[PDB]
């Protein structure tokens, strides 16, 4: 069950380049995916859940539509960033890079969208909305459809092929600045090692990425998955009658409906990643 993150990336190296630049490490309630390049594109993904971006190897550019403006969000190696719900985003990836993206299984009620815009404007050229189960797989025919369309050929939209309005309001939020994960962890070393687990992004998001130093934790049975990633030092997770030693860079997925006990050593640093749909933000 324990997976060394860079060891898993090495074993699956060939997956992080064209034609399919991604491989899911975990694919149940929590989608833990690793993506490579090159992949330069104009499609904008829209979803009701949030997306955690971390650059393991090399840099990437996340193009976003923020408060009526086009913005390029540069995410450098070692940087972490959280995208809120319903923000249109277009990830740009380069050769020999590896990024981690964390997203969640959609609720039966949630719709995903894919949009292409007219030139550099906010006018929609082409769009398709769908119920997402396996994103990359469902996106491929929509993209092929776009490249075969009158819309792509002419650069002009077909009004009858556009929705009157999106199925939900698009985000009105200001987009955060990506931050160095290591710099953030070192700056909060005193609070972390005093036994205070800390949320990287706070309570205004559904997602909870929490940093832990030395201490004890009890994981209760939840209807959501939890991904643990040991960054520095070691810890021990007691789960399903087994004691699993997490060495530096080891990760463990705690499946929904499983309880655990976590014992972290002095000077150790680890993360937990949770995207509980019950924590979805209103408005
Ligand atoms: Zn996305």
């Amino acid at each position: 069950r324990r997976l060394g993150v860079r060891a898993w990336v090495k074993e699956n190296r060939g997956s992080f380049q064209p034609p399919v630049c991604n491989k899911l490490m975990h694919q149940e309630q929590l989608k833990v995916m690793f993506i490579g390049g090159p992949n330069t594109r104009k499609d904008y993904h829209i979803e009701e859940g949030e997306e955690v971006f971390y650059q393991l190897e090399g840099d990437m550019v996340l193009r976003v539509l923020e408060q009526g403006k086009h913005r390029d969000v540069v995410i450098r190696q070692g940087e972490i960033f959280l995208l809120p719900a319903r923000v249109p985003h277009s990830p740009q990836r380069f050769a020999n890079t590896v990024g981690l993206v964390v997203e969640r299984r959609r609720l039966e009620t949630e719709l995903d969208g894919l949009r292409y815009y007219v030139g550099d404007t906010m006018d929609v050229l082409f769009e398709k909305w769908f119920y997402c189960k396996d994103l990359g797989t469902q996106l491929a025919p929509i993209i092929q459809e776009f490249f075969s369309s009158e819309q792509y050929r002419t650069g002009k939209p077909i009004p009858d092929q556009l929705l009157k309005e999106p199925p939900f309001p698009l985000s009105t939020r200001s987009i955060m600045e990506p931050m160095s994960l290591d710099a953030w962890l070192d700056s909060h070393h005193r609070e972390l090692q005093a036994g205070t687990p800390l949320s990287l992004f706070g309570d205004t998001y559904e997602t909870q990425v929490i940093a832990y130093g030395q201490g004890s934790s009890e994981g209760l049975r939840q209807n959501v998955d939890v991904w643990l990633w040991q960054l520095e030092g070691s810890s021990v997770v007691t789960m399903g009658g087994r004691r699993l030693s997490l060495a530096p860079d080891d990760s463990l997925l705690v499946l929904a409906g499983t309880s655990y006990a976590w014992e972290r050593t002095q000077g150790s640093v680890a993360l937990s990643v949770t995207q509980d749909p019950a924590c979805k933000k209103p408005l």
